[PDB]
């Protein structure tokens, strides 16, 4: 029902403890990437999250993360998920310490929310206040800064980006043009944390305010 | 069952006022775009042809026109569809004026038709006997010029473009290939509106031919193996 | 159930003679591709595999070899499957004689297997003895060599390319960075025929025992 947390799983974990250069070469990892830990699960949004605040946690540097063609409802593999991340670190050691920092945040109340009663219109307004080295680079900014991370499917995510950027004192960093590879969309937005946090309540009302009313555009503008 | 017409839904409509010049410059908007209007729906080229009605009736152009990932069928949420797209003009009446003529559009008897019992294969054969802006430009054709609009899954489409091309008198502009978002195929042809029509015609044709016998081939060529 | 061959299956076939010069141009075709063999199925790996077996069995190229979005179980119409391929040769001859091969070798035994009880994980791992022009292009690798074709879901299939590349003589050739469009990930890898096979060998065990032990880290 609305406002239900939708909670996200973690399907698989595995860590390859010395990297063969040929591996290494097509991930296009540096030299002092050796030991590498691998991730899926059902959510893509929070598990991108998840790899961000490892970064601060440990040594490990967020090197692959990508999204599955269509979601996790209709992964046609146990495993496979909508979410591929790898950490790569030092030592074994390290990137364990990464891997189990991600199933701490995965596991910690973050997620997607349901806009409706059968939570077939759900949305991610997650505020991140002090970024790793993951998403501060991916949003073009300096490491340690917010971001309002904002998800939700195509015309709900367009409306409400626009209502987020009009109620918040944030700028546009990186867009995430309809369809992602899950068919949702959306932005990272920066500013200070309150402005972030302003702009993830706005974000949740305005995909709220479709889902309640979905086909309704005659009222004066 | 077969020639049954498939009946299109919109799912979402909204529009947005003075657009938040953060927006407006993700989105690559002329600056004298100052409102949006949004729509989604579960039948993508439908929709399209929708916009294109949209840019005839309205100050608006398309300025935004995506498909969703393995179509309708498999959105995982209630009003992703499998379109989405997106008017812009100059104010909020004129945007609104789009909107509607894109719903009515949508509702008025156009839709992917069926070539078999269960409606298992379908495809698209629209002779637009008018462009706009939007689908002109996109064919690179003058706009209120004709064009056949033809649709249909992978083989079946790459089969029945072969066909359609031999039939009639036109020219290829855009080709759609295997697979779009949603796993279709297929391409944009103009020409005169008679030609346009016989594309169609053509068309629709071969992509049944193939619906009522997909692998003829065996028993005829792969015999004694 | 575990080590189960899972049937691939051809959905439709057609062919197309004196292809016309409009769709020649939108595909790239030579000169003397004057006809066209296509073929759609359940499994593009496979596909792929028996469209490069094609080019050593008959006077054809493979000259457009695509996978769908979401897989064959996603498919919203019945002949879509997850691949299409189209072979062209200068006669309906040819391209029937491309066909048939195509179709021998998808019903020849090869084929993913099921890495678990229900089927719901699974991987193929085929060494090519002897390429064909298709797979040696799409490896950059010279024409005849052979190939190790690694595919697997994204977390498996790079758990189990690091357990292959460790397992022989093996170089990358070809990364299938996850997803492709089926959302499985993996490579072909290139070697001696024998060190090819040692990768499949040491790819499959690594698939199952991801399998057997998901968490486990
Ligand atoms: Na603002
Ligand atoms: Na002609
Ligand atoms: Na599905």
């Amino acid at each position: 029902m609305k406002n239900d947390l939708i909670r996200p799983n973690v399907l698989s974990v595995k860590i390859i403890s010395n990297v063969s250069p040929e591996m290494a070469k097509k991930l296009e990892l540096e030299p002092h990437h050796k030991s590498l830990g691998l991730i899926t699960a059902d959510c893509d949004d929070v598990t991108y999250t998840a790899l961000d605040e490892a970064t601060k946690a440990a040594e490990v540097d967020v090197v692959y993360a990508r999204s599955m063609y269509a979601g996790a409802g209709n992964a046609s593999t146990k495993l496979a998920g909508e979410v591929i991340g790898i950490l790569a670190g030092p030592s074994p050691a390290e990137v364990r310490s990464g891997l189990n920092a991600t199933l701490d945040f995965i596991d910690s109340g973050v997620g997607f929310v349901s806009a409706n009663e059968d939570d077939s219109i759900c949305y991610y307004a997650q505020c991140v206040s002090r970024t790793g080295s993951y998403l501060s680079k991916t949003a073009g900014i300096r490491e340690g800064e917010a971001l309002a991370y904002l998800v939700a499917p195509p015309l709900e995510a367009m409306y409400a980006l626009d209502a987020a950027l009009k109620a918040a004192d944030v700028e546009m960093c990186e867009f995430f043009a309809p369809p992602t590879e899950t068919n949702f969309a959306g932005a990272l937005l920066t500013g200070s944390q309150s402005a972030c946090k302003a702009a993830c309540d706005a974000f949740a009302e305005a995909v709220q305010s479709v889902a309640s009313n979905p086909l309704g555009f005659l009222e004066h503008h």
